[PDB]
Parts: structure tokens; sequence; C-alpha cells
């Protein structure tokens, strides 16, 4: 069951579902547009010779941040991480699927990638991997929308949500483009 | 709440899921699979240095259209823009995710790329961003299917549809392979 | 509307939706993790000149599998085929939705590409078309994890489910990466 | 034996070696300065699935002139025909080679491709493969230096020089960036 | 000083410059015409992560060779070694160099990698590294010309020619496309 | 006329031919072998849109060097900026042609880009475009040979060698990995 903009705007006001900034401009028929930050990370590293999902790499990516007013710059075929510029508070009650726009499609950009679920009681910003698969590169101005979010209902509530420590949730209130943590509990044969 | 495939043809054949032209027999358990239209758009502008979603790009896709009989021919790390056959209208309570089909994503063929939603409300066909990842060229046939796509329950009837003023919908009626239009109301800093 | 963790449990241990082997550790708030077999399919053919999806085209992959505790090298910009280690069954009224994990999307791994849908009443492997947009290789470890599933309710049970011969289904049962069988019913 | 610029000078005002036009401040120590036409030919055909050269491929390539005082823009891992403005003309005691600039070179702009030999007796424009390894895409203006040609001597004449029968040439007097003729004459 | 036609017919006709099969209607104004041999080496290792010139890495190559009449299908952006139909032997008073022709680098076929020099002495096939650049594949015919070859005079003859065990040379006398030998006698700080 | 390894001795012996530091053993029968140096050029820049070889652009360029012992490590089509540890002077009567080795050529490692001639009189490092065609990262030790460096014999000395006023150089005593200089003296 998925949430129309009048049962949206109801979770925003009765503090359930949490977005800051909020602004009911970007309030869509089905969903929320969401915006973009000003930090990314690329991958720049030159000592690594693989990335290993198994071990922590500290060093594999850089922070970098647009001079004020100016764009950042994503070339053909490269990818890099950005973040949202609000804070999404989701209830336990509640899943988040996040797409980009059709605007932005059009052009070239994807804007997360294999990626969907934002899972009951997460709190956060969210990471973005960004790429670029046209032939130019593409300008990406920080306060742009760069994607959107709905809402779907849960059968029941999450009896163990993110965060909690039986779901051993690796990214419990993020901040910036934050690396990843797969290292973390790591599986395997 | 998904629509399964006896609810689809029951939307359908009471007219209030719009689809044209319409075929039974594309009709599967959980969604309905569509076809390719015979026009493309291609990136071959020599002109521009950068895409820039905050201007307007005129000149930035060529339209194209196979010889009748031919194939559109997908070179690999190529990205084109693609329509739908069939036209859609859907009602202000139903919402739309559109999906590849996984027999072309095993051969490189990716169709969606980065978006999803279909929001309440919106009618046109639909334009699809196609890739491929593959280290041959693929040979596209217009008429084949392409995708797929499944309808979701909103929890209650959009307040202000797609295409609604209020909404602010550049892609209301759509025809062709369209190309983007981001430049239309861009936010940023 | 979408399962539940409790929900999800329920459904198993009823025996309704199947997973084989199933791992109660495995089950996330909204979803269950899936992990990767020890088998791809690489496209390193040198005779075709094309892909023709209208066309089956026998020789376009080859199996490989990493030596016992070595790992699969995916190249940037390399594309490949794999499987989940469970085998999963559906039951008509639900449908599964199939995502990558935020974990290796971060690295550059894209795990799954343009395809979400498992069709009530399915029942086999799922081959996963597996890329890499970094700038190094990867590394992947057999029986990692490297995927999630989530299960959707169904409005109504399936008329006529995957499999059943009114669907014209390719895949029902399937065991290893598998090739892609368009040509089989192709229209144009 | 290689020509310097005091006798590449020598071999141009005695009317042996003809460059058309000429110009004496892109004699350089050693070679000579050569600049971009404004024609260029894409590859941007979409009915052919492969590249066979042992057929001629009509339509593989388009003409294309950027507007006047606009430059022509070359996307990174494009490859694009170029063609020299000047119009070369050996005799049968010289070969040419042809190399990029450096300065171009430290800019990601691959200018010819992996060929260099400008055989005894040519007359006519060269053709230049011009290629982006950078990640971003650079500006070509027509009229640039694009790459530099010098002289070397010869044994003896030629006995059969290029254009001559004997030779079986495909490209004697080309005038723009020409496409491909190996399908002319093809063994294997 | 480099050798004409006529001076290239007088040394292999002496039996100075060998040529085997050598074949006359190959002698091009100042070089000679090369034909592609039928033997490949691809990368295909799935081992190995990382190419390291210091260490001799035995399965990074595998040798293939197509079906006879058929071609070899070079991928767009795929690297692959080959080798010369002919066996060169120079002798220690002439150097060669090795170019691609150009009715084969106008269909985006590199032949070579940056590589040029046949030294003075060298005696066996030459391989070649194969490149496509265009955005099709390339069908390769064994026996196709591929390249040409001309010969310079050197000032006086080599002193320690090539093989000799003073230049600790690492291809005298190779046969297919061979693979690199860097790790032997490798130098580093 | 193309030195070979006695007459090279002879030239470098003499004083005529600078190559600092030598090292006698990298002399091969008609070449010497160059090593890398340990600083190189990246273009990591995220303000540019486009690359304009008529301007100047700063900061399209970062300077790296390796940690102590560590390799740089060169990604799949990638391209960077390398020098040569030695430092070669050039009399007025010589020029140089600078080629990649063939044990590196076959592993997939792109040594210059299309360029080779060295002029007479030029003096200073040689800077060198890395790139990799390979399908795995390749990783560079510095001090390693990189390429090799041959010499012809010029009909005649040089009037106007490389550096003077005359020829306009703009890399005259260069040192490290220099950047593109092509703004200086742009035609069009
Ligand atoms: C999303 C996904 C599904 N599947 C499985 C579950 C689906 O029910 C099944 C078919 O997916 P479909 O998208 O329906 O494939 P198809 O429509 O091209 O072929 P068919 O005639 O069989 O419908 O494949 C995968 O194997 N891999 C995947 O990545
Ligand atoms: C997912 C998808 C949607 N669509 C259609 C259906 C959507 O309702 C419509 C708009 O998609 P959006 O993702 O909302 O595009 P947008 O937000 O950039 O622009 P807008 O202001 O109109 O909201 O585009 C496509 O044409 N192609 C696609 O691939
Ligand atoms: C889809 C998406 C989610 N997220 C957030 C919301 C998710 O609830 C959270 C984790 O996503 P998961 O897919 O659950 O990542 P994971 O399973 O590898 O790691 P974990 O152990 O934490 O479960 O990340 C992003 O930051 N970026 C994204 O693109
Ligand atoms: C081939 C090569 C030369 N060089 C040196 C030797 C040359 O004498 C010098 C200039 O090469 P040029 O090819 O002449 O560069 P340029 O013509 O663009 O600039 P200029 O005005 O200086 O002529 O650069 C390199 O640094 N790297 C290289 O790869
Ligand atoms: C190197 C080069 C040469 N040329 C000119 C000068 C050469 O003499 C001519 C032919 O080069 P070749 O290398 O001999 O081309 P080819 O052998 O494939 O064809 P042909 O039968 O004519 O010999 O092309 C270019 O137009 N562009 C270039 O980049
Ligand atoms: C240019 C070229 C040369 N060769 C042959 C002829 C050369 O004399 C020989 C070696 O070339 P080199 O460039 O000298 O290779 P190297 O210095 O890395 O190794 P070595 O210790 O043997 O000198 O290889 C090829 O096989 N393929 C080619 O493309
Ligand atoms: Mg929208
Ligand atoms: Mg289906
Ligand atoms: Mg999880
Ligand atoms: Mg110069
Ligand atoms: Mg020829
Ligand atoms: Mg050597
Ligand atoms: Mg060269």
């Amino acid at each position: 069951m998925l949430l129309s903009d009048r049962d949206l705007r109801a979770e925003i006001s009765s503090g359930r579902l949490g977005i800051d900034p909020f602004d009911d401009t970007l309030v869509q028929p089905s969903s929320i547009d969401v915006r973009l930050d000003c930090l990314f990370r690329v991958f720049n590293n030159t000592r690594y010779t693989h990335i290993d999902p198994a071990k922590q790499q500290d060093e594999l990516t850089s922070l970098v941040q647009p001079v004020d007013g100016e764009p950042f710059v994503l070339h053909p075929g490269e990818f890099v991480l950005g973040s949202t510029l609000e804070l999404f508070t989701l209830p336990d009650n509640l899943a988040g699927r996040l797409e980009g726009k059709s605007s932005l499609g059009r052009l070239g950009l994807l804007t997360h990638s294999t990626v969907g679920f934002i899972d009951p009681g997460f709190s956060g910003h969210i990471t973005l991997e960004l790429s670029n698969v046209a032939n130019l590169p593409i300008t990406l101005w920080p306060g742009m929308k760069i994607g959107q979010l709905c809402m779907l209902r849960l059968t029941s509530p999450s009896e163990h949500p993110y965060g909690s420590s039986r779901a051993g949730s690796k990214y419990q209130g993020q901040r910036g483009p934050t690396p990843s943590r797969s290292y973390q509990n790591f599986i395997r044969s």
C-alpha cells in the first residue's frame, strides 16, 4: 500500500515521518522530491590494487566540496558518492523506496544504482551513488532536486527495526556521503 | 498492495486503467509486458561541451528511425532514448512501477535506468533509457517486448494527481522518445 | 502491502514461502538478505559479431567456478551472471522484489540491474546480473551476502501463476546462472 | 638520415617537396608543424552490426563541419577522422613520418593512430585519426597545429613509388577526411 | 638512412635480411607489408587482481584459434595479442620499425602498443598488440595484411646484437603470440 | 642514419649527448633504456567542464608521489603524466625518438601518447603520457625501465635548435611531469 500526497503530509505534520528541512512544495502526487547536498566522495586512491568487500579500506575515497556557487563536474563513466540535504526518520511501520527523477535519467545521470530499500526505523541522511552514462560531463548543482522518495505501508510494525541491535545495522544516524562498511560482520564460504 | 493478473484485467476492461493498444496475451501473473516503439533519440551532438540540467539544451539529441524490417543497433556503452508502443492512462488511485525483463537483462540490455515511478494520473507514452553493458552490440527489433509494468494501490486517491497544475508536471501527454525537460522550474543554491 | 520480519518468518515456517537453505539471522526488518553462489557465466565468446535477442546464441557464455577459497574477480566495466545460494518458492498470492545492498552499492558493485520482479508461483534459484562501475576490480567471495528480497501482498491470488502454461514462462525451476532464453516465443 | 630545418627549406623552395599552403614559421628544428582542417568524419551509423575490413562499408561515417568560429568537440573515448589543411607531395627519394605534438599529447589528445609512414611519391592531404583519452571533452579549433612531419632520406630512389600501378595504392590524391578503402585488393 | 624497395629486395635475395615465407608482391615503395597469423592471446583470467610487471603471471592469457575460415572478433575496447605469419631475421647492421596500415587505422584498429623498434640481430615472429577503438567489433581474418615494416641503416654494426648475452634479451626466437617476460631481470628503486 | 650502441657510447663519453645519471648497462643494440621517475600528475579536477588547448588550465592536474617503496597504481582507462629519471641534453646535429618497451606493451601499458620526436638542442627531463588498456590495474614501480630512446643523425646541424628564440620552444629545461603549455602562442 503506497502513500499518496494527502497521507504523506499527514505523516509529516503528525511527526511520525521526519523530514528535515521539510518543504511543502516538494510533495508530489505519490512521493516527495529530495535534494542534493554539497559534499561528495571521489575514488581517487592510487595505493590499492583492488576492492575487497571483506576488508575495510580506509583511504579509498576523498571528501570533496565544490567552491560555493560552483558545480561539481561528473565525468562520463565516473562514479561518486553524494548525500541528501534532508534527514529522514522513518517510523517502524513504514518502508521507503528511493528512485531517480525522469528529467535527469533522460540526461544520462544514474542517481542511485541497484539499491532500493530504506528500512523501517532508519534515521539519517541518504547516501547517493551518482553515475554518468552520457558522453559529456554533467554539472551537478548543490541543492538541486536529485531523486524522490515514496512510502510503503508494512503489514505490521517491524519487530526489530533498523538500528536495533538484533538487526546489526551499519549506518544508523549517518551524516555525509558515508563510505561502505561491508567489512563489518562480513560472512562467506 | 500489488494488483494481480485478475485485478489488472478488471481495471483495463472497466476503462479506469488505459492501455492502447491493449493485447490480452501480454498480461503476466503480476504485471503486463510492454513493447518497444520504432523511434529513438541518439546523443550525437558535437557543439556542446557539457550537460547542464539547469539549461535547456535543444540539439542534444537526434531523432532516428530504423528502416522498416531492420533493427536499431545499440553499441556497447552507448545510451539512447526509446518509447513504448502503448499509451498509458493511470487513474488517481493507482501507481505504476516499470521494470526490465529478465530475458534481456541476461543479455546485457538495461531498460529502466535509475528511475522507477509512474505517477497517479499520468497519461502518455513512456520514455525508455536504453543502455548496453555487454561487449557486443545488441540489435533491438521494434515491436519486441522490452519491459513490464505493475500497479500498486495507493492508501487513498491522489489529492493533486500528475498533470494537475499544483504538481507542476513536465511530461503530461508525451508522445515519442521525449528529451529531458529538467530546466523547467529548476531549483539550486 | 509489504511483509515485515514478523510476517516473513510466519510465511517461511508455515511452509508457504520456501527458502532453502534458510537461515534465521538473515531476516532483516523488512526483507531477507541473500547469498552469492559459486558459479558464474562470463561473456568471452569470440565468434559472434552481435547479440540478437531473437536468436538463441548458445556459446555466448562460459561457466566459471572459482578455485575453492579463492575469489571471483570482477573487472571494471565487466558484466557477469551469478546465482543465489538459496532456492526460492513463492506462493501464488505473494510477489517478490530483489534489490542490492547499500554496502556493496557504495563500492561500485551493481547486483541486479533494471529488473525487480519475481513472479508469484516462481520456483528456482535467482540469476544475478553483476556489474562493476568503480575503477578497481572487485573480489567477490562465494557465500557472501549479495542482495536482499522483500515480499509484497497481491490484491488477490494469481489466476495463472508463474510456470503455468498460460503464462508461457521460460525459467521455472532454474538452477545455475541461466543464460537468456528470449528467443523462445519472440515477437516483433 | 633525417632532414634538418636547413635542408627542409631547401627541398621546399627547390620545388621537390610540396607543401601547400606553405608557411615558413611552421618549420621547426627537425620537422614541420601541420594544421587541422575543418572537415571531420564521425562514426554514427546505426545499421551495421560490425566492421569487416574485407567489405566496403559506405555509410559507416558522416561528414561534419563546425559552424564557422566554433570548435569541434571530441568526447572522451570518441574516435573521429580529420584532415590536414596542407597538401603534401613527396618526391621518390624521401619518406615522411607523421607524429603528434607533445603539447597536445599532454592534454590526452591522440592525434594519429598507430601509423606513421608517408610513402615516397605520395601526393594529397593527410587523414588523421583523432582520439581523446582524457576524462573531459576537448575542443579542436580548425587551423590549429595538430601534428608535425619530418623527412627521411632513402638509400636510393623508390623503384615503384606510391601511386604507381605496381604498388596498388588506394589513396593517391586524397582530399578530405577519407574513409578506409581496405576492401580494395583484400587478401586472407 | 631508410631502405627503399630496390634495396630491400637486394637484402632479401642476398640472404642477409630473412623473411619467411617471403612474397615479392608485398614489397611497398619504402617498406614491406606483413600478415596476421592465426593464433591469439586473450586476457580472460579471473584469479588475478592486478598486473605487476615485476612478477611472472602465468595464467594471465589464454591461447585461442579461430575455427578455420572463421574470423577472430575483436570487441570495442578489448586488447589481444597476435603474431605475424612471417619470421624475421635481421642482420647486425639494420634496424626495423613496425607500423600499422592506414586502411586499418581508419577503421579503428590499433595494431600495436606504442612499441616501434625491432633490434639488430633479432630473429623470430613478431608479437602484435591488437586493439579496437571504434564502437563496433572488428572481424580479423587470419592471413590478412596487418601492418608494415621498414628498415633503417645503422651508423655501424651493433657491437652486442639482440640475442647476445650482453644484451640480456628476452624474446630471441619467439614463436606464437608470446606473453610478456618483464619479470626477467626486473629493476626498480 | 641511426646510431648503434658503439656510436651511442661514443657520443656520451665525448660529452656531446648528455644523459644524467648515465648507466652503461642500459645501452641496448640500437637504443638506450630509460627509467621512470617518482612524480606523477593526475587529472582529478572537478571544476572544469572541458579542455580547451587555447586556454591555460592551471588546476587541471595534481602532483602525486607514491609513498617510498610503494607503487603507483594506474587504473584501467586512466591517463597520467610521468617523468624520466634521466635528464637528456641533445646536440644540434642529433634527433631522438622515444618508444615504449615491448615487455610493457604486452601487459597493456601505453607509455607515451602519439608523439615521438625529441628535438635537436633539447635539454631536460622527458614527460611521459602513461595509459592503461588492460582490464586490470597496473602497478608502476619508480626507477623501473619504462621506455627507450634512439638517436638519428641529421643531414646537417639545426640552424635554429630547440630552445633558441626563433623556434619559440615551450619546454626547454623542464623538470617534473610538466603540464601542457599549448596556450602559449596558440594559432587558429
Ligand atoms: C528480477 C529477476 C527475476 N528472476 C526470475 C524470477 C522471475 O519470475 C523470472 C522471470 O522474470 P521475467 O522478468 O518475467 O523474465 P521474462 O519476462 O523475460 O521471461 P518469462 O517468459 O519467464 O516471464 O526470473 C531472475 O532470475 N533474476 C532476476 O534478476
Ligand atoms: C520511470 C519513468 C517514468 N516516466 C514518466 C512517468 C512519470 O509519471 C513521468 C514523470 O516522472 P518523474 O520521475 O516525476 O520526472 P520528474 O520528477 O523529473 O518530472 P515531473 O516534474 O514531471 O514530475 O515520466 C517515463 O517517461 N519514463 C520512465 O522511465
Ligand atoms: C537505498 C539506499 C539506502 N540507504 C540507507 C537506508 C537503509 O535502511 C540503509 C541500509 O541499507 P541496506 O541495503 O540494508 O545496506 P546493508 O544491508 O548492506 O547494511 P545494513 O547492515 O545496515 O542493513 O542505508 C542509503 O544510504 N543509500 C541508498 O541508496
Ligand atoms: C616525444 C616527447 C617529447 N618531449 C619533449 C622533447 C621535445 O623536444 C619537446 C617538445 O616536443 P614538441 O612535439 O615540439 O611539442 P610542441 O611542438 O607542442 O611544443 P614546442 O613549442 O616546444 O615545440 O618535448 C616530451 O617531454 N615528452 C615526449 O613524450
Ligand atoms: C600515416 C598516415 C599516412 N597517410 C597517407 C600516406 C600514405 O602513403 C598513405 C597510405 O598509407 P599506408 O600505410 O600504406 O596505407 P595502406 O597500405 O593500408 O594502403 P595503400 O594500399 O595505399 O598502401 O596514407 C594518411 O593519410 N594518414 C596517416 O595517418
Ligand atoms: C615493436 C615490437 C618488437 N618486437 C620484438 C622485436 C624486438 O627486438 C624485441 C624486443 O623488443 P624490446 O622493445 O627491446 O622489448 P624489451 O626491452 O622489453 O625486452 P628485451 O629485454 O628483449 O629487449 O621484440 C615484438 O615482438 N613486437 C613488437 O611490437
Ligand atoms: Mg516528479
Ligand atoms: Mg515475464
Ligand atoms: Mg540489510
Ligand atoms: Mg614542436
Ligand atoms: Mg601500404
Ligand atoms: Mg630492450
Ligand atoms: Mg609513435
